[PDB]
């Protein structure tokens, strides 16, 4: 295997280099490809002449652009502010579950707030080995009857490991730096080097503070504790010798990591805007680097086409000015140099850049119009900018060869981050691990919406859409066609977008391309985690059409169904505590109250045993054909030689909230099935011979706390009800989106003042078109004042779904929706 490196410099080159040696990776190669520029490697990387290159942040904006269509894979981790660890977030919301769902498995955690490598299932005796995410390790599970398991020791921090490796077997690294750490394993706030006598300060994950390195025989340095921000950030650093403030930039000469850099030119002139230094606001006055031309006298800005941001550069021939390390002043070291030369008055670069002595002739530019010391940028900075990342083309054809290599090049310690031949050359100096990003991370999710928007928003005009107007969000060509029908009567009120299935209507949204779009419970968590939020819901009653009619009114029953388990009065012995083993009838495979709120229940009280095998002989369509689940199915429709029992249809006589009935009547313990499916064929309901004289009395429905009840209490005895489905958008549209789609349900809806124009909840261009053909109206969602999680799913759905957790994953989208950015406000 090989991964090809794109190099932008002969100096990166030559270090890429040095690692093709240095660096022994079995089974992945590495080389080197040269080019001349950052954008040159980029389309190098496109058409496949190289792999993997390191890009700043507003490079990687730029790349993922159709041009080059490449996207960020791995990145240095970073952290915003101090968190809850993992195992007492966990405990807390386990144990804010719904007190009703028994037996729960609750986290054990210990004096540092870390899961204990045993854990323990308390009402079930069983225990297993977990990671220092507290997951389970598959195959360690013990029971009751047998001792604890033995479990290795958690993985040390990141400080006693790196004092460990340090002392690397010795008595002590003598005359070498050994880290020193707090109690809770963190990084002491100051650092001193045993040998040398310097002490400078770290934040709380060990990065030092630049402007606080300090020789020995000086005052100490003075050292934040607690710092859990880590995002860098945009700086400008000046000279003592001079006097002027960052409003008095005009006419100023100034050296700038580059063109393409968040911190050399995305953050300083996302300022002089925001200032008004620089006469311009959209792209009908020119260009942003035109404008800047005027602005300074003089500049060295690499990759600027205008003279002057050129002038004082000094790469020789073609290399004047070039992104590249072959233009000396490139980058943020090369901008410092230019400051330091005195070819620019100024510098833009970003804090992992500044000098790490306290003393010297170096401090900020604050835009607030004062000077700050070196160690002050957390307070003196043009903001915090996103993380940097190495990136490969969109199809990802390479990505699992590059993630092995640097994964195992830096287990091995190779020289990646840093060099005799200069700095920042293949990756930045300051980093010190690279760690693979989301599978599904692209640009967007990676730089974070503020940043993107701001990005994109100096390259051209960005037309902010109506706030009256809802873009609808389709998945299939017929509701594109009844959105248009929509949108002709709406009087542009409605508009429409179209994507292939629900997951990219929420990725429409969350980027601003669509407003709303109708989501199946289903889909619900995966938008909720992504920060979207139930504008209306539908109401499906159609009994009471009261909340319809008087908005706003209390409503008695919302009228969704409720899950229930449904057994013959017969039957007395079984409860709810040993369905074990019974032999029960399931809708199918799948379903919200047949199958995923039982086996949720089921899951959460049997350390996630395979709800296959909890089971003696059970009906659920579905399920492998010689498995237990398929041995109560039937089939025979005609009674053909392929009865597909277990089909899915209803070729199966089992299938559905009927077919499951038939189950448990026929051969069968137990059913899953929402209340209604009793009713709808007892008391004759149904003309059938199994059904007919069946009677509703017959039938009760077991309650979580071991009792029963009559099949009329579903509303108290119930596995769980169902949330209705809900219309979902950005927090910041929810009061537009409402205001719109209430007054088009007073035209529209069903008692519309313009019900002929068009009917919302029905269509002749096929079945549940936007909304469900059965919705009654859509009611506005009532924000409570508690997790939305529990807020929209009710608190004993989200607990026996998702054991009221924030950490499932039903989507891949999960992971790259919620990783955090480094935006300002
Ligand atoms: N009547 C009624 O059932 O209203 C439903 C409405 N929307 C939900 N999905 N919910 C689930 C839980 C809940 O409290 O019923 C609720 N959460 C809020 N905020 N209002 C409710």
């Amino acid at each position: 295997r090989h991964v090809q490196w794109c190099t932008i410099s002969h100096l990166e080159q030559k270090k890429c280099n040095d690692l093709v040696g240095s660096c022994n990776v079995p089974d992945i190669t590495l080389a080197c490809v040269y080019r001349s520029s950052t954008e040159n490697c980029m389309a190098a990387i496109k058409d496949g002449q190289a792999d993997a290159m390191f890009l700043d942040s507003g490079d990687v904006y730029k790349a993922s652009l159709d041009h080059y269509n490449l996207k960020p894979i791995i990145a240095e981790p970073y952290s915003l502010h101090r968190e809850l660890t993992k195992c007492l977030k966990h405990r807390q919301e386990s144990l804010g579950g719904d007190k009703m769902v028994k037996g729960r498995y609750i986290p054990q955690c210990d004096e540092k707030g870390n899961y204990h490598p045993v854990q323990c299932h308390a009402s079930t005796g069983y225990c297993w080995c977990v990671n220092a995410n507290g997951e389970k390790i598959e195959g360690t599970n013990t029971t009751p009857v047998q001792t604890p398991p033995t479990c290795p020791s958690q993985v040390l921090t990141k400080c006693l490991k790196e004092r460990q490796e340090a002392l690397g077997g010795k008595r002590i690294a003598i005359g070498r730096y050994i880290p020193q750490c707090d109690e809770q394993g963190n990084y002491r706030p100051m650092q001193c080097h045993g040998s040398t006598g310097y002490c400078w300060c770290v934040n709380a994950i060990g990065e030092k503070i630049e402007g606080t390195n300090t020789p020995p025989g000086n005052t100490q340095p003075t050292c934040q504790s607690h710092d859990w921000d880590t995002c860098h950030y945009a700086v400008a650093v000046v000279k003592n010798s001079s006097t002027f403030q960052f409003g008095q930039l005009k006419g100023k000469r100034s050296c700038h990591s580059g063109l393409s850099k968040t911190d050399g030119w995305n953050a300083p002139v996302n300022v002089f805007v925001e200032k008004k230094l620089l006469p311009w606001d959209g792209l009908a006055k020119g260009s942003i680097e035109r404008a800047v031309s005027k602005f300074f006298s003089a500049s060295c800005i690499p990759g600027a086409t205008e003279t002057n941001l050129c002038k004082q550069c000094i790469g020789e021939e073609e290399k004047k000015c070039k992104s590249s390390h072959d233009e000396p002043y490139y980058g943020d070291h090369g901008a410092f140099r230019c400051l330091q030369e005195d070819k620019g008055d100024v510098a833009f670069l970003k804090n992992t850049a500044l000098p790490d002595e306290h003393s010297g002739v170096y401090e900020l530019l604050c835009p607030d119009n004062t000077r700050k010391p070196l160690n002050k940028y957390k307070e003196c900075n043009l903001g915090k900018v996103p993380a940097d990342a190495v990136v490969t083309r969109k199809a990802g054809d390479k990505t699992k060869d590059i993630n092995d290599f640097l994964l195992e090049a830096q287990k091995k310690k190779c020289k990646l981050f840093g060099s005799p031949h200069g700095k920042d050359l293949m990756f930045d100096d300051s980093t010190t691990h690279l760690a693979p990003l989301p599978s599904e991370i692209d640009a967007f999710f990676f730089l974070g919406v503020k940043w993107y928007n701001a990005m994109k928003a100096l390259t051209e005009d960005v037309k902010l859409p109506s706030k009256n107007k809802v873009r609808w969000c389709t998945i299939n060509k017929p509701e594109m066609m009844k959105c248009k029908d929509w949108a002709a009567v709406s009087g542009g009120a409605i508009a429409c977008t179209e994507a292939s299935c629900p997951e990219h209507c929420v990725k429409q949204i969350l980027k601003g391309e669509a407003d709303a779009v109708t989501l199946d419970v289903q889909y619900m968590y995966m938008a909720l985690m992504c920060g979207l939020l139930p504008a209306v819901e539908e109401y499906p009653n159609k009994d009471d059409f009261h909340p319809c009619q008087i908005p706003g009114s209390t409503i008695k029953d919302f009228g969704t169904k409720r899950a229930v388990a449904l057994v013959k009065k017969s039957n007395k012995d079984i409860k709810w505590n040993n369905l074990k083993g019974k032999k029960s009838c399931h809708t199918h495979v799948g379903d919200i109250p047949g199958w995923v709120i039982p086996a949720g229940l089921i899951s959460n009280q049997n350390d996630n045993i395979d709800i296959e095998s909890f089971f003696g002989e059970s009906c659920a369509p579905g399920s492998d054909t010689n498995s237990k689940l398929c041995k109560l199915c039937i089939g025979d429709p005609e009674n053909p030689k392929a009865s597909t029992r277990c089909s899915l249809s209803d070729k199966e006589a089992y299938y559905g909230n009927e077919g499951a009935f038939r189950c448990l009547v026929e051969k069968g313990d137990v059913a899953f099935v929402p209340h209604t499916v009793v009713f709808a064929n007892t008391d004759g309901k149904n003309p059938a011979e199994w059904a007919k004289d069946l009677k509703s009395e017959d039938f009760e429905i077991l309650c979580l706390d071991g009792s029963r009840a009559p099949v009329t209490n579903y509303r108290g005895c119930n596995l769980s009800g169902l949330p209705p489905r809900a219309i979902v958008t950005r927090e910041e549209s929810v009061s537009d989106v409402v205001r719109i789609l209430i007054n088009q349900q007073s035209l529209y809806g069903r008692n519309g003042f313009e019900k002929d124009m068009f009917q919302m909840f029905s269509s002749a261009k096929g079945q549940n078109l936007l909304f469900n053909d059965e919705t009654q109206c859509l009611i506005e969602f009532d924000r409570q004042p508690k997790d939305i999680m529990e807020d929209y799913f009710g608190v004993r759905y989200y607990t026996a779904v998702y054991s009221a957790s924030r950490s499932a994953v039903p989507s891949e989208l999960i992971p790259a929706c919620t990783f955090k950015h480094c935006s300002n406000s």
